[PDB]
């Protein structure tokens, strides 16, 4: 799968 992080 994707992975999206938004600090
Ligand atoms: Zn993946």
């Amino acid at each position: 799968g994707s992975n999206q992080n938004n600090f």
